[PDB]
């Protein structure tokens, strides 16, 4: 019948010819929230039995929300009206990163729940008067950072001061489900979401629609071969970038992958390198075109070198004209007296290896600098951002994901491709990789230990990078839970010596 | 993948989005024939199986036929040629009739092989100047009625005499497979083919993609009636301006639904099949009645009238109302060892008046011995339907096609029933008619109608007596050499008032 | 729900606990032709499906309708009462024969139709009255012998005289479908049914729950014998005080367990079978002999006897024991084109003695000719279980019905066959007798028996020479103007001694 | 076969009709010891696997022991018997709780162990003395509550201390 057509445009994601066969199906009889209820829903929720199986991937399952919410939208002037329960749906204060809370957004209002999405940096006075307004089944919560999961706690004590009960669904990449557990003391109806489908599950247990289930160790670091001279000291913008030469940079498999969710894993290498041609490689194909034409990626970069020192556990800055300290880092240290990131930097006063009295400024060297380190911000504008919420806006669930995605690894392709740049005007890129692929291993020499990383995990610390390199420079703030305003933007500190790599303290 | 959805989109039917998938597979890097010949053959394949095992329906098999046509057609300007083999098909001369010579079309062509259709009325002369230029692997010929199949006959003397050796693919109506197998005295190489899917498989052993198969006491006696009913005239009239909505009326949905449409209810229960009729069927139905009432493709006509007539013997004469003169003399059939014929529903000459008929008989004709009435009809609904039909066919609306000619051919039925019961009335045996449509169809009434053709009075040649009587031009039809009614949706009646008679089969 | 459970009943068969499950489906709220249209007629619907595939078994068929027929009873009181539609059913003038008849009664009842049973031995007068009175959809006639078919046409032939057109339904043993096909000349609306389920679909068309389906020598030559053996007699004597127990093992357990009751053996393995017979289908046989002993509801009876006989050309004369004159001459037919005939099994008149036969042929008979002798019997188990399966069919115990039915008439059958063995025994030809019971049913012993209307000597009429030679009254026996034995469980034969006697079809 | 319906008999749980194809079995020459370990164990060994991998749910295991408890029933007249080895099984001193011992007692009895289940509140005299008239190969205890499980351990330090090396199952909620 049509019913059973109708239901596999839903799991199809087949739009073109939606709206002839729902005008048929009313004409014939069935009402618009018969059949939302039914064969649509019906759909939808196959589509999150196949996704909870590992039978359907991620960029289809979004195809299927853009049919769903395509009939609904053809079906609203014939309805006059009530989902199956409400999600006040919000970002924390002091955070702009939309990709998560907009994906559980898209999830649960195309399986018949109503989202109230508030946006981002919303405070929980904000939260709590849509509550008051709407009386949703729970709230929830995005972060990304792990301020930004000190801002939840803060709210869970501020709702039940206030002597709200409702439940708390928290979600977040650097939120754990260890720390929701401890939250608990606090706000005992709070629960953890590792994907929206798990938020998805937590609804229907909250609203009755299903059982109540989830609901109840070192090595010694040696001398440098040589202090290595930089183009400059202080801090430069570079804005003339091609975009091209960055793609040649994008880590593709943590694209097709990680973001967009094609899995390969249970596949041959010849049937992952199929997929790849026909369905990952030609809309990676398309995003550049568009980037490129449309202009909605503006890369930029903030760069410079430092003359630095280090004073026992402190990694000192010396201004280049002036030889003053300008920042500490206090980096901490693995278990038991083990590696920090102090120990690739020379002690202050150090004896010359070479000959880096002839250029290290004047000021500074008096004042006991003997290392130079490298740092970079590299950000793609608000202007990605604005293209996705564009899409997001318009109901391309599908182009949304891709597009974040794109701008998301693209902006880490410009973190590594600046990187080899850094090197080579440094002069330590004579042992680079002859690939692409082996810059991913670390195959150069050095390397880059970006802020809240475990080497080196405050966050706050991006506030003495600001003060050193100046983020309005390129158009980026620091908000207060110290996130990096635009979203597709990334900080690094640069390191020069052989022996350094990435290591955990935890 | 996109290869799969190309198959799906001719398996399901659906060409709302076909030309972006074929843009993109191509672009993937897929040629035209690649596809042609690859995920979109292996769907029309699917659904020749399906349809070979009744789990789809023929409203479906030609929407599939749609999806195939309009992905070739899309494909034909980047393509620079070329089929799996040739049938050159055409409907025999004298004959009109193009429903199955067309399917046959659709299905070939839509399953890689190349049809060169050569339309209607085609003798044997210009079918082998195509089988020269073409060199086909087979011929093909549709007929209607028996005389089409003498003609089909002749052709295979013909051929023969010519010396062609080629396999010729017989289908039709009237043609039988025990004829097609006497034929094979004149010309061997020749194929009965019951559907234009049995027309496929020949096609697919005559050019080796397929393992060859099919290529190698008792009576009752008739009583005299109570009276002799008076006709409204006698002679022959016109009627036009018929409201196609009271027509509709008379239409035998199950006929139209299961006969022609092909929706099978059989395998189901009867509140499936009443299901199936409110979704699918009724509103196609609803669909092309206001089509065709607004549009204007049905044009219902209808010519009848009465005649003075007497049996002598085994003849039935016809008298004329003004001369009295015998005009036509009919020779009926009888049933085996001396059981029933036509003539026995007909009162004897200068029999001996049943009541008061000699107070209005024509003068002439009652003292030339005529005693009985006799009712004659033609129908027709016009060449508009015909053409309207070959307009869709030619578009490539498949399913349309089909849904409108099964239309206009039950709605030319309609017409004939819808009108004998208006020739009961004018004649004053409409006393005991059905209260329901539905037990028309069981002969609910008085009397029966026996169309020229059928078993009782089976002589098709005894339409131009019927012609010389009632002068068929007068609703634009016409006689063809096989004596095929012109349009082809036209269809001639006896209506006879005798209330014993119903019908029978010699044969 | 409780709906699910009532449909459950039905199909199990389950009648204990049921006038439970009816009173608290009432107090429910749900009426009771709510019920009776609703879960149980959906009950018996898919009863009916499955024994159309072979999925249910006759006796479970019953024990359905016995749940159907139950319930109904136990809603009558709440209803104020005219089922789907109307069913006038008898069997015809001169016959007896009621288990097809009465078969169709419990089947068209627990379906939802009506049925007015007229009983045994109805007139077309009595049947057509009825037909006035209740104004049914259909009328329906059982017979049994090819007699009872040629009062059915007589039957048909009255009715089209009075003006009938109703449907008739004809069914019976002898009637076939070819022969109902050429009765369509007496009587158009005339429709055969093989069994009751046919019969149901037939009154679904006719009342409009069904689409119209069904509604539209070179040879062995003649040999001399061994000898003429020697009765123990000439002439006819009665036997009575018969071990039932002893017929008992005469039974032929097939055609009792899959030929009567219609427990099927196909489909599976001879363990499951052997398994089957053992559980369901031998303690009922063990349990109707033990009732059948006590309650006295078998009373066999025999009649047999001896004669002297002699061929005189295609006749079997038949001489009286006591004067020598020929009483009764039989015309057997004989094969095509020379072929055989029984008179090939008995000597020539006058033929010259094979061995000392002149000591003892009765002087009267072979001086007149008499050179051959032939044995006669007619076995009987009486009025009695046909009394017996009428009490149950009107109590309603369906399955009982059928059971006690089967076993009488295969009781009768197994009577025929151990009178058979001793007829051999006084006869004197018992030396070559079977060791199995198994080996006798195929004519395991010399010579056979030939009952009159069998294809051999298929004339019914000669059933009252025989009468004539025994005299059918010594055991309770009449002849109807049909010919047929009554009461109705009871079996003539001619015992032939000569020891190429087997079994052929002139047809 | 007949061998094949006796195992089905166990699996579906189906009670009524069993005397029935026991009688005939004999017949077909098997005797009341060997169809018990052959199509019946089998079909409980099936059950048990069914049961392991989440295809079966526990009223039907119950009731499949049911039909096992009914053969040995009907065939303990025509045998004069010895299972495949002992478990006396007991509650702790000090608890009153049966319904876990007992489950144990339907399983094991119904896979062709013998079970000699001792009641509630037995304490390790009482335990022991039975081990050392039936000679099992383990001994079974089960509690309720922690402090069940303490008298458990006592039971073991008593066990020990008489120098039994049997092995001790032990469980409970
Ligand atoms: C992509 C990425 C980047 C981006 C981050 C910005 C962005 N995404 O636009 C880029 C390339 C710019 C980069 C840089 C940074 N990042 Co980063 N990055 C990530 C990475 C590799 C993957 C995360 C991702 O793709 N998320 C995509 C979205 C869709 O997932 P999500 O937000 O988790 O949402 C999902 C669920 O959690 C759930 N969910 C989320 N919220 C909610 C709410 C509710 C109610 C429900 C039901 C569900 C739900 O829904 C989603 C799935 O459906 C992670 C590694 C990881 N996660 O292991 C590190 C990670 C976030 N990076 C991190 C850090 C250090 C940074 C930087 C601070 C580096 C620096 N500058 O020094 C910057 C900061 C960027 C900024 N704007 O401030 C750390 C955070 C460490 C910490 N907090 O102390 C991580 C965890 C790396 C690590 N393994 O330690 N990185
Ligand atoms: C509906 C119908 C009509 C329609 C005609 C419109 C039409 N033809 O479509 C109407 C209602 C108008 C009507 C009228 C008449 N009818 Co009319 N009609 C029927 C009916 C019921 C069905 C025909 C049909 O459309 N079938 C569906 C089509 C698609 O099937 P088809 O044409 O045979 O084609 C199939 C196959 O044969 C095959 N095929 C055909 N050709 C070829 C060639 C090749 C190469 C291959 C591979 C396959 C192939 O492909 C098709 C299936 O895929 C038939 C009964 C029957 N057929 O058994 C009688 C029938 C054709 N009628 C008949 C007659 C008598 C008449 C009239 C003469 C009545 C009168 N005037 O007295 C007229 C004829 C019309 C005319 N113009 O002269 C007779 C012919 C008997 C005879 N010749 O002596 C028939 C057979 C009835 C009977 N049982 O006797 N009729
Ligand atoms: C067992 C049997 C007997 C029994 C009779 C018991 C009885 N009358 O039921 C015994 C052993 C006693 C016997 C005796 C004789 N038999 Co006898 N008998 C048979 C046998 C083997 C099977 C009968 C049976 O039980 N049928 C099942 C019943 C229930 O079927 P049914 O009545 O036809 O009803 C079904 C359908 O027809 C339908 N139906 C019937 N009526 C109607 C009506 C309507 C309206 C509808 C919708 C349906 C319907 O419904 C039923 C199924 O649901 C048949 C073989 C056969 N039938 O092909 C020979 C047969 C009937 N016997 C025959 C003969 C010869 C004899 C005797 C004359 C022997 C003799 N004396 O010479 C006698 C006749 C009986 C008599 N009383 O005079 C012949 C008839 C030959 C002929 N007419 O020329 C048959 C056909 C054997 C043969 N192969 O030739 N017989």
């Amino acid at each position: 019948p049509l019913l059973e057509r109708l239901k596999r445009r839903v799991v199809e994601g087949r739009k073109q010819g939606l709206e002839a066969d729902l005008e048929e199906a009313l004409k014939a009889g069935h009402k618009p929230l018969d059949l939302i209820n039914g064969p649509l829903l019906a759909g939808m929720k196959e589509v999150g039995d196949l996704f909870g199986a590992g039978k359907m991937q991620l960029p289809f399952v979004l195809q299927a929300a853009e049919v769903m919410k395509r009939a609904v939208a053809y079906l609203e002037p014939h309805m006059e009206k009530e989902g199956k329960g409400t999600l006040v749906l919000a970002t924390v204060k002091g955070d702009v990163h939309d990709i998560g809370k907009n994906l559980v957004d898209i999830i649960l209002s195309n399986n018949g729940y109503r989202v109230v999405n508030l946006g981002i940096k919303v405070p929980i006075e904000e939260i709590l008067k849509a509550v008051e307004a709407h009386k949703p089944h729970a709230v929830g919560m995005s972060g990304l950072l792990v301020k930004s999961t000190l801002v939840m706690k803060e709210n869970l004590e501020y709702m039940r001061d206030r002597g709200y009960t409702l439940p708390v669904i928290l979600g977040g990449a650097a939120l754990t489900r260890s720390y929701v557990e401890e939250l608990r003391a606090i706000y005992p109806n709070v629960y953890y979401a590792e994907d929206a489908f798990e938020g998805l599950r937590l609804m229907e247990e909250l609203t009755g629609h299903a059982p109540p289930e989830l609901t109840r160790r070192a090595r010694p670091v040696g001398e440098a071969p040589a202090v290595p001279r930089p183009p400059f000291f202080g801090v430069r913008v570079e804005e003339g970038l091609d975009l091209a030469t960055i793609a040649h940079y994008v880590n593709k498999l943590a694209l097709y992958r990680g973001q967009w969710g094609y899995s390969r894993k249970g596949l041959s290498r010849e049937a992952w390198q199929a997929l790849v041609e026909r369905e990952a490689e030609p809309v990676f194909q398309r995003l550049l075109k568009e980037a490129m034409a449309e202009g909605w990626l503006e890369p930029k970069v903030l760069y410079g070198f430092f003359p630095v020192a280090r004073e026992g556990e402190e990694l000192l800055v010396f201004s280049p004209e002036t030889g003053e300290v300008l920042e500490r880092f206090r980096f901490p240290r693995q278990k038991g007296g083990g590696l920090s990131l102090v120990d690739y930097f020379r002690p202050r006063f150090a004896a010359p290896l070479g000959d880096e009295a002839d250029w290290m400024p004047k000021e500074a060297f008096r004042a006991g600098a003997r290392d130079v380190l490298g740092v970079q911000l590299v950000t793609m504008g608000e202007a990605p951002s604005r293209k996705a919420q564009a899409l997001f806006a318009s109901g391309a669930y599908q182009d949304y994901l891709f597009v974040h995605g794109f701008s998301v690894e693209m902006t880490e392709a410009l973190a590594e491709y600046w990187h080899k740049r850094m090197r080579q005007m440094w002069g330590i890129a004579h042992q680079d990789a002859t690939e692409i692929q082996k810059l991913f291993q670390q195959g150069y020499q050095g390397a880059r230990y970006s802020f809240g990383y475990p080497a080196c995990p405050d966050l706050a610390d991006q506030a003495k990078l600001d003060r050193l390199m100046g983020f309005h420079r390129v158009g980026v703030r620091l908000t207060e839970n110290f996130q990096l305003e635009p979203e597709h933007a990334t900080s690094a500190l640069v390191v020069h010596h052989p022996e350094a790599r990435y290591f955990s303290v935890d």
